[PDB]
């Protein structure tokens, strides 16, 4: 009903502050709380939530999936908490290799003078912003798109 701990075993998953270090951390109510949290994945991205985040016994391997150029947090609607609750608050997401394929060889374009030349990062902007997120960068040496969300 309520087992006890964050569960997060996946390959190449992690946070911050470790799950070490999460472990350690239970105040004496029986509650993990953090002051700013990330979670991520080597090779794909970071969510980054700021703030007081309440993790107490949170399932991260089912709540959270960071994805080539997606994560996902939370995969049904109904199980997300209230906004605020949980993870489903603000956050700053990274993804990483967010590099476009040229069509005829259908390799990545990862030259920072070919993506400056087409200004890749402003078809990423406008893409941030016309879903109701907000740009904040995007770095063509890891190919690395960085945006705030209000929830999830
Ligand atoms: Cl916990
Ligand atoms: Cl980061
Ligand atoms: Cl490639
Ligand atoms: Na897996
Ligand atoms: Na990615
Ligand atoms: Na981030």
């Amino acid at each position: 009903s309520h087992p006890a701990g964050i569960i997060l075993t996946r390959d190449s998953y992690y946070t911050i502050p470790s799950m070490e270090e999460l472990a350690r951390s239970v105040d004496e109510n029986g509650e993990c709380i953090v002051n700013g949290f990330t979670i991520g994945r080597e090779g794909f991205g970071s969510i980054y939530f700021e703030g007081i985040v309440n993790l107490t016994n949170l399932d991260l391997d089912s709540i959270v999936h960071i994805r080539r150029k997606e994560v996902i947090v939370y995969v049904d609607d109904q199980n997300k908490p209230p906004l605020g609750e949980g993870l489903n608050r603000p956050a700053q997401v990274t993804l990483d290799e967010v590099w476009p394929i040229d069509k005829t060889s259908r390799c990545m374009i990862t030259s920072p003078e070919r993506l400056s030349e087409m200004n890749y990062k402003s078809k990423l902007e406008n893409a941030s912003r016309k879903q109701g997120a907000q740009f904040v960068d995007y770095r063509p040496e890891s190919g690395s798109w960085v945006f705030k969300v209000n929830h999830f």
